[PDB]
């Protein structure tokens, strides 16, 4: 709601958030899945209002550690929404043609148009996290990218884009459970490859990067939301709540 | 159930198909929504296998008269499917940058990649219908486009693309009901043209000719009676799930570890 | 030659520039055609060095009034340059697909990659000129675009893009001659559209827009250059001089393998 | 003039053309550089006619062995032409996002628009050469793309694209000097171990080019073999055939008293 919105004052500290926290919903899994169902219908009717009006642009950014629940959020929260009005843009490791330009070049290509909702499955923030943790570029160049993102997102917002960025917060031990479970599942053993366990060895470094990126790039036009994602039912409900409330705030109407 | 697949013999005539025909499903309406639901979940797990394997490409082409059920088919049949594995490419009237190249230029861009299922809301067949119906180009230039489409689809199929093209068949009277409902629907007045209705019979000759020419083995055409939304949604789901299971996809290999 | 660089002090005024000024070249048209040839040869060897090194990005922005000489600058200055290393990106009136996103969306797509030199035949500055003069958007929204351009260009510069922006300055009277000459040329009337005369009627409004745009967006990382373009020989020479000396300033080197 | 166009009869054999042939021009190295200059200038105003008319599309395909002179052809033949009307599309080794679709996906994106001349520095023919020589795909699957390209090029041509395809032919001995010359040039070594592996497979690249040219040579998209052992002769012949082809299109300036 407003507990998880980080304000643009440069005071954000990541240790003030617990991945197992569930204090916003006065209930358990069975009670939230009832609130998730009613929220999902409101999201479906809001998205058809967004597509019909065709004036607003909605950009949902999902960033999290590996197995943090990015795909789970996309699959569950946007169940039933019209496929012609929502699209997922995934930003993996860059190609040679994409590294030949600025890091914002490939991301700007996928910005939502009018009447469209685009979910960034990993976004331009990958260029201030994995590139910072593994030292793929000097510290001098990515220390300046904090200002580029603030101004790039400001340009989007001033031109009619509503920006929501969610950080799915999971604990270090919970990742050890999900990665071990992903290996012991035939139908999920394929997503994991042994190149994703050294990233876990740099757990503390990715958390300092996420703390700094959120402390710097969270603005009023593009706010950051920290989502405790140790409980899938609570993560799916809280992301659904914040997203639906912001869409109704736009006061959109069907064209006459 | 493959009575609705038209075979590559050049002897196809559309009037043999009745939009109200429902002879493939034994039962009524509500009985089909229970068979559709199990097909829908079979489709969801097949698509996750398509995304996981990452070797096949699935292209679903939807062409139909206006209000024929293209938007209804996409929303209902693909309800619940993972958005990261399915994408809708809508092809309206082309822009000046799209007319500067061939008509296949804008269509080829949206072709599915590996592990992806793409639904063509309209497709390259619009360049063998409206340009033929309204005589926007000479007959000599679009007559050759039957061969271009056959060979463009052959190139896709031979390079690992599974092509399914569904023509949602509705009657002329049923369209008059659906379009008038659009005017009397508060949430649907915005999508809504005398010229498309006035040229109904010509559009039927164009769709019949396009299907007669471009229906091949690697890219077959399916005629779907869409006068009853419940029957069209079940049959397209049946043909799609059957072709997806025909590809016999399997999960990839990881190539035990304690994480610690 | 530093007279034509407008400084980042927010007090640039276009009145102190004369389109007929030629004080940087101590000679005439014939003497400049010999200096242009020597500059053109240096540009050819510099562009192949840019392509060979493959690390720098060079973006040349050309903005000017109608018939101000943008196409003349592209053709003459880049005569002989290898087509594999230079590309022209023209930005006309936007499409509905291009208007569905931000105004910088279509411009960012054409940004040069490493080892490439891209000429913007009109650029994102059209969204603070023709959109400002003709009020295609409210004044509240495009006043914010001065900050977007400064920060978008800083993002490009910090990521390895060398930006050169040239404003070809022609007088109102000289444009009257070139537009009438365009009508009396069999091979050039096609360029003339009947909608080019309302812009001619808004001459002063376009000059206030260009003055404000240059005053706001001229920075140390993306500077503006005012080029007196009433004389094609002086316009072609001066743009060639600033471009060659800026490319040589990068001190690029050939990659030696092994 | 016409001795170098291979006719669409499926008969072409590459050993009939030798890179040292210079039988089409009467004169030496000094006489052709003036004939190249007059052809080059006429090309400059012909391209301005192509851009002004804005109705034709011109596609020039350049394929050749390594160091065969493709970049030299681009640099010299198109020296002075307005950059706003001609564009070079280079097709190197494919990326992952480009391999997820068909091999024609990335090339079809760069096809010339109306009023544009596009130079393909390498093209879709690399997908019937380097993948065939190095066995990146089974022999049965690339046997069919000969048919894909023939029909893809017809689709372009029938929709207003004038296609010119040039194969710059150099001998095995001439390449050995240029690769050693590139090694002994301070300003040119960067272009050069990955290039010497192709020299180990010289003959199989020549058989691949022979099959690709013999199969894909059509009356709508013809192949031209250019002896490129002599740079002065190679640069002149492509300029002659291309300028004659542009004048063959018979383009003219468009049509509209106003005073300011």
């Amino acid at each position: 709601m407003k507990k998880y919105r980080v304000q643009p004052d440069g005071r954000f500290e990541l240790k003030r958030f617990d991945p197992d926290d569930t204090s916003a919903f006065e209930g358990g899994k069975q009670a939230a899945l009832e609130a998730l169902a009613v929220l999902n219908r409101r999201l479906e009717k809001l998205q058809e209002l967004l597509y019909a009006e065709g004036q607003h642009k909605v950009l949902v950014v999902l960033q999290a550690m590996d197995a943090g629940g990015k795909d789970g959020t996309i699959r569950v929260v946007f169940d039933g929404v019209n496929p012609s009005g929502v699209r997922v843009a995934s930003f993996g490791v860059p190609t040679e043609q994409e590294l030949a330009r600025d890091y914002l070049w490939r991301v700007h290509q996928q910005v939502p148009r009018k009447g469209e909702l685009v979910i960034f499955d990993r976004s331009h923030y990958e260029d201030v996290l994995v590139v910072r943790v593994k030292n793929l570029v000097p510290q001098q160049v990515w220390q300046k990218r904090y200002r580029h993102i603030r101004e790039f997102e400001r340009m989007l917002a001033d031109e009619g884009t509503t920006i929501l960025k969610f950080f799915l917060h999971i604990s270090k031990d919970e990742q050890r459970q999900r990665l071990q479970e992903r290996l012991d599942n035939p139908e999920k053993r394929w997503k994991f490859r042994m190149g994703d366990l050294e990233d876990r060895r740099l757990w503390d470094r990715y958390q300092e990067a996420y703390e700094a990126a959120i402390r710097e790039t969270s603005t009023e036009y593009a706010p950051w939301y920290v989502i405790p994602a140790n409980k899938n039912w609570y993560r799916n409900w809280l992301v659904s709540h914040i997203l639906v409330e912001t869409l109704e705030g736009l006061a959109m109407q069907y064209p006459q």
